């Protein structure tokens, strides 16, 4: 308690806390970059096509573009001219013969399908780096958390940092695919890392109150980043200056070091005790206790107290349950507006009344009922548009949205209550096991979607309703974490 009243000494919030607020905005915007800035890599060429040894010497030693030789003759399959022994065939009477390689690219734009050849049979693991990408997310999490309690937050952010940009360096200049499918894998293993460590010393250095402006802030610039990645898509269009353009700021991050603590409250745990004081002196710009240490956590012990395991397995299967929500509700949607950045920009840009709602609503009416309610919302409008006369009016798409947009709130309203649920010490532990198992749930959805969809058209639909309606009594059984700052070792179970 004494914490507390030295927060009330000084704290809460001044220019120090907003300062490093900002900061640490910055990292969450990067991390935004790096989550989805995949669907702007390797965007599908407008046309490819695979060409022979003699068709490959004929257009070089005639030298015309690729646009016209495609139109001439994307086809997985080539006309050989060697069986024959400007147009190269008279009557088409030259069959046509699969290739095993040897294809190219008429699109002037840069993409990774271009470099690595992602098309045909190929063009099965282009989603083979979403895959790694989303496992990367899932062990870098489940292991960085391990990391960032043992030791301090600074310093595993600081790393994360570093390796998030090196390894983008690294994968801007991948000479062969699995070198690119390694390093990208480490890149998800420490990009998930940074946004973790930051969340959770933005939420410890504030006070129990405004910690919900903290948070839907951060979340806010999380949707900023998605909100202006467009912007920079398609200003620069080539992917080497698109990955560099996202990774660097990874090293201006890490140019922090002596601006910002790691944490009061870390260190409160008499691991130090004299830092700390040091750190609150410090805090003191403007003006002038004992218990065991549990040091390295554990996995079994995360899940040992039922009120501690009912938290755990609620938030993991809420996790799990958006998570298959969203992708099922995004594969619906389609494209909007007919083009790719226009699409992308509306999206990110309806992601921003829902977190204002939040902002405005947490204080009054608590976390339970916002969330609850974003949760029935996705649930009754995946149902609505499974079952509606043939889609014969326009609202299907509206009603897509709909739900989509509860989603994402119940996405950022779940992100804090995680960060709140769980005690001091175990905090960076427990949060990002639930992101792993919404990573799994990432990775599982296709699979999913399509096994589903191959017995009837709206059966996924209406099964991730049924997931998401279980929200009714899955976040009731919550303590609504209102108001009693920030649980600190076993005392998390009093409630």
């Amino acid at each position: 308690p004494s914490f507390d009243e030295a927060l009330q000494r000084v704290g809460e919030f001044g220019r120090f806390q907003r300062r490093v607020f900002l900061l640490l905005c910055l990292t969450g915007v990067t991390f935004a970059f790096l989550f989805v800035g995949v669907v702007f890599l390797g965007t599908q060429p407008d046309h490819y096509w695979c060409r022979g040894p003699s068709a490959a010497a004929l257009a070089e030693r005639c030298g015309w573009s690729p646009e016209e030789e495609w139109n001439r003759t994307g086809r997985c399959q080539r006309y050989l001219l060697e069986a024959a022994n400007l147009a190269a065939f008279p009557n088409r009477s030259a069959p046509l013969v699969p290739c095993r390689g040897g294809w190219r690219y008429a699109q002037a734009h840069s993409t990774i399908v271009s470099e690595f050849d992602l098309v045909c049979v190929n063009a099965w693991m282009l989603d083979l780096t979403q895959a790694i990408l989303n496992l990367g997310f899932l062990t870098g999490a489940f292991t960085l958390g391990y990391a960032a309690d043992r030791y301090g937050r600074i310093v595993i952010y600081l790393l994360s940092c570093l390796g998030v940009g090196v390894t983008g360096v690294v994968v801007a200049f991948a000479p062969n695919f699995p070198v690119f499918v390694i390093f990208r894998f480490l890149q998800g293993v420490f990009g998930k890392g940074t946004w973790m460590t930051c969340y959770v010393i933005v939420t410890e250095i504030v006070g129990s109150k405004q910690r919900r402006i903290v948070g839907i802030v951060i979340q806010m610039f999380f949707t900023l980043g998605i909100i202006i990645l467009p912007g920079i898509a398609y200003f620069i269009p080539n992917w080497q200056g698109i990955q560099l353009a996202i990774t660097l700021p990874s090293f201006l991050f890490l140019l922090y070091y002596w601006v910002v603590p790691e944490s009061p409250r870390w260190l409160i745990t008499r691991k130090k005790g004299d830092k700390a004081l040091q750190i609150l002196r410090r805090i003191a710009k403007c003006n002038g206790v004992t218990d065991e240490e549990v040091s390295n956590p554990s996995f079994l012990d995360l899940v040992r107290t039922p009120q501690m395991r009912k938290c755990t397995l609620i938030l993991m299967f809420a996790w799990f349950t958006s998570a298959v929500v969203y992708q099922g509700l995004v594969m619906r949607l389609g494209i909007i507006g007919g083009n790719l950045y226009i699409d992308f920009f509306i999206s990110g840009v309806v992601e921003l009344p829902g977190a204002l709602l939040i902002l405005l609503t947490i204080e009054r009416l608590g976390r339970r009922l916002p969330f609850a309610a974003s949760n029935i919302v996705a649930g009754v409008a995946c149902l609505v548009t499974a079952f509606l006369p043939e889609g014969i009016a326009w609202l299907r798409t509206t009603v897509a949205t709909l739900g989509r947009l509860g989603i994402t709130m119940a996405f950022e309203i779940v992100y804090l209550v995680n960060s709140e649920l769980y005690p001091t010490t175990l905090r960076n532990f427990g949060v990002s096991l639930c992101s792993g198992l919404c990573d799994f749930g990432g990775i599982i959805a296709p699979f999913l979607l399509f096994r589903l969809a191959a017995v009837w058209l709206e059966l996924p639909l209406i099964i991730f309703g049924i997931l998401a309606s279980i929200c009714g009594g899955l976040v009731m059984l919550l303590p609504e974490t209102k108001g009693i700052a920030l649980p600190e070792t076993v005392d998390d179970v009093e409630k």
